[PDB]
């Protein structure tokens, strides 16, 4: 069962490259406003301890050189909206999509594409994890880089990618320059906290695979929500809530297994191993597949 | 991380194609599509399709091609192999620079699965050695097509045929030319069993190495045949001379020679992960190939 990133096209049409002194990153083209981290704004000495009204107050329009592949989109205006920076450019996006910009919630997926210098290099599914951090690819300059969800013709941007984490995991806002997770946009010693596996997407990929005709770790038994969560927490698995249950009332409604039937399932499969078996060709649980995703790929 | 490439220009050339009560994907690529030629079969032609007859029979109007919200007029068609060749009225202006490569077992390449015309999904995935690939929950995706992007150009490997009866998907190059022993008919069909592609594990391992990952290596050497001895019992493919050069870069860029990583992976094999992953995986990837790793 392999996990797809939506079609990148609609974004690609939207990544340009944003300068700012000796500092280059990504920058998404929106209309006429280009949006992207503002410590762009921020040299290696202010980044230390930036002061980030003071450091645009002392920043103009001639401070920033946008380029949409080889032309120029002069900058007319400049703001800040929390962490992210707001370009107005000369020019309107004449590829720009019908978009929204959405915030996301823990375990909720999304696809990055991964650039460097305004032009895109790949694309990735990934999960946003308990820790708020995202295990991202290997590059050196795809700050700015942005993570989204396809639904019709509308894109929903969810992510940009600001900061790497010491431990090699990555750190953003929403395109409102939220932050994800207790970080800020500062050279300053910050980690992420111990991550859990998502248990509700742990769940939802145990009904794909007996949607596509796996059901060897089906027990004869079910649990409580409260048991449950006992041995959750002992083994290192986020909590589940009956709001959880609630969405994957539609694939226990298909399957036939009722969600603490399949807690049940989970329970023993984390006390006894998978015995030599696979589930879905794998022998490690898949954890960055939400519910929706497989109401949308299977049923 | 596997990246898929950006799917832009791919996106861009997809059509649907419909003769009759099927309909799957086309690639539209200058004025002319590229699609499976069992779109002119029904389910029961499958069972023993004369393709040289069944095409004999069709006109031009046979074929409707829609481009989004465009119906596009074919005006010749011709077959190529297993793949149909529909000349259409008009040339995609949305065409990139492309080259169509035919590849090998071990190759990596991504794939834009499409429903109907309508891409839904991209993934990276690789050639097995049993020539499958490991597809996606569409039901009617025969036509997405495989590809890789390198300066800006398209080269176009792989297009969806077939589904086999353990749910893997079989295809052809974009001459139509099948990878491996499969053919666009319903028969008994089926992979053989599937090995790890060991050159494209131990490029992975140079690649960890490179990162800063170390616990697993050793202080063993092999020889390549004791090596291959010993990664058959584990269903890895054998490791090749040309293999060995293939990696030479990276055993001078890390300082660890092949067959010293060879050793490393003979230990892996025999020990599992204990508990720790290398990259940021708990499984030994092989859909890295060394022109991948290098950059």
């Amino acid at each position: 069962f392999r996990k797809m990133a939506f079609p990148s096209g609609k974004v690609e049409g939207c990544m340009v490259q944003v300068t700012c002194g000796t500092t280059t990153l990504n920058g998404l083209w929106l209309d006429d406003v280009v949006y992207c981290p503002r410590h762009v704004i921020c040299t290696s000495e202010d980044m230390l301890n930036p002061n980030y009204e003071d450091l645009l107050i002392r920043k103009s329009n001639h401070n920033f050189l946008v380029q949409a592949g080889n032309v120029q989109l002069r900058v007319i205006g400049h703001s800040m909206q929390n962490c992210v920076l707001k370009l107005k450019v000369d020019t309107a996006n004449p590829k720009t999509p019908k978009y929204k910009f959405v915030r996301i919630q823990p375990g909720q997926t999304f696809s990055v594409l991964a650039c460097y210098n305004g032009s895109p290099s790949g694309v990735y599914q990934c999960a946003m994890r308990p820790n708020f951090t995202i295990k991202g690819s290997l590059f050196n300059g795809s700050c700015g880089s942005v993570g989204f969800n396809i639904d019709y013709d509308c894109v929903s941007f969810c992510y940009m990618h600001h900061m790497e984490l010491p431990t090699g995991v990555h750190a953003g806002t929403d395109l409102e320059g939220n932050f994800y997770g207790p970080f800020v946009d500062r050279q300053t010693a910050q980690a992420a906290g111990t991550d859990t596996t998502i248990t509700v997407n742990v769940l939802a990929w145990l009904y794909a695979a007996v949607i596509n005709g796996d059901r060897w770790f089906l027990n004869r038994f079910t649990t409580t929500l409260n048991d449950f969560n006992l041995v959750a927490m002992k083994y290192n698995y986020e909590p589940l809530t009956q709001d959880h249950v609630d969405i994957l009332g539609p694939l226990s409604a298909q399957t036939g297994i009722a969600v603490l039937d399949m807690c049940a399932s989970l329970k023993e499969l984390l006390q006894n191993g998978m015995n030599g078996r696979t589930i879905l060709g794998s022998a490690l649980l898949e954890d960055e597949f939400t519910p929706f995703d497989v109401v949308r790929q299977c049923s």
